[PDB]
């Protein structure tokens, strides 16, 4: 479900490299 504190906060941490600037409008829109 939707949270994150410090319990579930510590995944999502997962998305991150898939979470990343990979979303759409801002997808390699940015030095790095």
């Amino acid at each position: 479900p939707p949270l994150s504190q410090e319990t579930f906060s510590d995944l999502w941490k997962l998305l991150k490299k898939w979470k990343m600037r990979r979303n759409q409008f801002w997808v390699k829109v940015q030095r790095g």
